[PDB]
């Protein structure tokens, strides 16, 4: 009784894909080998606002594995496998969450894993975007207090921590997990690289080749999004406000340009910003006819889709949608501006989201331990754990390290054993 | 008199080279035009000791340009372009340096810009690979007193910087300009990506397609030569010591191997490591015949090549050789394994030296102007600097920057003219 999924019968494919993720997310095996038998999370209760694939369901079993207890949530309202929270609810894990959820039931949704049977409250937080976090802060004051501290998933989530901070509003520690080099620089770039591209084609079909595709920046995501189209033949436009990250597109032979300038010349228009209406109505006029559409940041308000309730909306297939212009010309919009590759395909692939995830459970072994030593700003994982994320994924693709001789690691100054590199070397 | 260089009656052509790279070199032109009249640089007198080149000329007279007076070397035998030598000796100013140095001369040559005429000493240093800073500090002690600040170009350079900061041997202010973004992810990388392939081809003008070919390390130069020569249709093989670099290498289809293991096995082999000795005898030995052997990182231990005078030498060319083994088999060495790109070809192009040189001059105004708010440890350009040194760029190479509306900088939580990033941001 305590779950809310969409058709709990999927339970049984849901656990035939999560057995083969398990192969694929070595990272996250290693960290049960080391630390099932010694439980380091017994009595934690973590209350998880991270969308529900068949990958989360391999970290929310590794936690348990760990000793945690769990009530999961979604942080989006179309990027639950229906068949992953299936399985987990078979399992008698506490999970609110389903493909096409209403807001109203999104925050519903939420609200599900602040208070479990028996006065179950959370002492940990695992967010993806920073709504858990804020709905805490904001409307469960007295929980906050009992909250050891949030472990956050993703760019956006991040900036909000950083806002929150900035004026006294931050009540916890957070360790901010996006910014682990294995995060970042894997998930965020090597995962959009791939599922970008499956969102756009399970959504329309559409030809890459040929095609005149725009990504809105290009940071790690906008720069996995650039090589993804690129492989496939697309010219390939980008837009960015900062002049390094523009000077980097440029470098790699893009052509660095506004939407304002070239919105009738575009067949893809990919945002990646984290920002707020870097699509406009004007922007979308001027589109041509069966112009695709796509968000791939973490919030649908990178495009301004209330400026389309004005026109007629005609449905294709779930997920896929035109708005038909005045005029007759349509766009095809994919998941309502919601990230495309988690609502119109399946997000990234277990193998990187093992990494990310890998970086989480380290992340809320630390808070659950050592909490106490910490203030109410937002940390990072030291470094050498930065480094045991890549070792525990290095076997799985056949890569061989090479070990430093004592005088090659006195030569560069480091430990034979790590860290590698400085603090604020950027790899 | 108060020069050394091959041939001053290359002046000319050298001339007709510092001209075209102007018009490369935006950046430098741009500070020019900013502060040639306020001259923010009188009453510097810099010692400089970096690869004499035609790109290194634009750098000097910018620094005159700005009131300057330098007294410069290269640091490396092989580096110099002498036509650039003689083009700066032309015009009245102090170089010292020629292609082909002997390691005594070399020496010299750095000596001679710590003493002018009239008892000139420096005020500032600009280094390339710590040398000139090294000299100072051992053995012109008096010297340091006088010194505001050393600037400093290459990731070598900043590892002997931080070694002797962490002993207490750092006596001096010191500017880390590899690790301006705008150095590091631009000339480390897209310069090599670029000039490797250079070195290559003038040395060898050996097919890159279909060969075997092996970086050590895949650092931000690694990682360039690994893209250079994959477009080529190489398949390539890196080595690594750092999990998280390996990966990255992995994740991009490169195999992760040992050359212990596959010594046999490669056609060409690139260190890019800044290590020391990662190329050993029994390597070399285990090396198919007219196997290619070069070095790009800074320093030519990187490879044994002490373990190579018990054979016999055949020179090729300039700067190639033939070192021939018992059994008559043969290796190529490129530049006796000093740096390949400048010492086979001509290093970076004029664009993206102009990105690393305009963070050298701004390092250096800083030093002058404000050296005395500053303590004897290792510190960067701020991050607004480092944007600055991008926009200087993009006006050149077609990129049109969006402009961020109030509503969007809010939303992200910075200024509309910057910075951007957070600190830690790893672009
Ligand atoms: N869908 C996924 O699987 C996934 C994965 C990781 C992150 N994300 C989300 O993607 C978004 C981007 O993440 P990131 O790590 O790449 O962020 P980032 O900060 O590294 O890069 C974003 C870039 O957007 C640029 N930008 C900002 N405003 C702009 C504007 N108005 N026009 C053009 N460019 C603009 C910035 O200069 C910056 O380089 C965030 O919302 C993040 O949470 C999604
Ligand atoms: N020739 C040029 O134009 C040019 C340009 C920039 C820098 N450099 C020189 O290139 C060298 C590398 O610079 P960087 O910025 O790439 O450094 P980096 O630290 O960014 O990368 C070097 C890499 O070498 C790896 N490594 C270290 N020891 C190793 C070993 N024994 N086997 C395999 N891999 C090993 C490290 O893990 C690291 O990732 C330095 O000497 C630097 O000064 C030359
Ligand atoms: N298959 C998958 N399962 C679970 C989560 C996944 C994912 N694919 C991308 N994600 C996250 C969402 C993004 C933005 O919210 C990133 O931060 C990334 O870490
Ligand atoms: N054409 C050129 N002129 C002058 C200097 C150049 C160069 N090409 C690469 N360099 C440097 C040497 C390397 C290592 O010493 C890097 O740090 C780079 O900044």
């Amino acid at each position: 009784q305590d779950y809310k999924v969409a058709e709990i019968s999927l339970a049984d494919w849901g656990r035939k894909e999560i057995a083969i993720a398990e192969t694929e997310m070595p990272g996250l095996m290693a960290l049960r080998e080391e630390f099932s038998a010694k439980k380091p999370l017994q009595g934690a209760r973590i209350a998880g606002c991270l969308h529900m694939t068949i990958q989360t369901a391999v970290l929310i079993e590794t936690l348990v594995a760990l000793g945690a207890e769990v009530r999961w949530s979604s942080c989006n309202i179309f990027s639950t496998q229906d068949h992953a929270a299936s399985a987990i609810a078979a399992k008698g894990i506490p999970v609110f969450a389903w493909k096409g959820e209403t807001e109203e039931e999104y925050w519903w949704c939420v609200e599900q894993t602040l208070s479990g049977p028996n006065g179950w409250t959370p002492n940990l937080l695992l967010d993806d975007g920073g709504d858990l976090t804020q709905v805490v802060h904001q409307k469960h004051p007295k929980l906050l207090t009992a909250i050891k501290g949030v472990s956050e998933e993703t760019t956006t989530g991040v900036a909000r921590l950083y806002e929150m901070a900035k004026h006294g509003q931050l009540k916890i520690p957070a360790i901010n997990v996006n910014n682990a080099v294995t995060k970042s620089k894997f998930d965020n770039l090597y995962g959009c690289r791939e599922s970008l591209l499956d969102g756009l084609k399970r959504a329309t079909d559409v030809m890459i080749a040929g095609k005149v595709a725009l990504i809105l920046g290009y940071g790690d995501v906008g720069k996995g999004c650039a090589q993804a189209l690129r492989g496939q033949g697309a010219t390939v436009l980008v837009a960015e406000i900062d002049p390094i990250c523009a000077l980097q597109a440029a470098m790699e032979g893009y052509r660095v340009v506004t939407l304002d300038d070239v919105a009738e010349q575009v067949d893809i228009v990919v945002t990646a910003t984290g920002n707020y209406h870097v699509v406009t109505h004007d922007h979308m006029k001027r589109m041509r006819n069966q112009a695709i559409l796509c968000n791939i940041g973490h919030f649908d308000s990178e495009i301004d889709i209330q400026s389309l309730k004005q026109y007629q909306w005609e449905n294709i297939k779930p997920q896929v949608d035109h708005v038909i212009f005045p005029d007759g010309k349509r766009i095809i919009i994919l998941a309502e501006g919601r990230l495309v590759n988690l609502g119109c395909a399946t997000g990234h692939p277990s193998f990187v989201m093992s990494a990310s995830f890998t970086n989480q459970v380290l992340a809320q072994i630390e808070l659950f331990q050592n909490s106490s030593q910490y203030q109410n700003q937002v940390y990072v994982l030291p470094k050498v754990l930065d480094e045991k994320v890549a070792r525990l994924h290095l076997g799985r693709i056949g890569a061989k390290l090479t070990q430093l001789s004592n005088e090659q690691a006195d030569y560069i100054g480091v430990d034979k054993n790590g860290p590698y590199k400085p603090d604020h070397y950027r790899y």
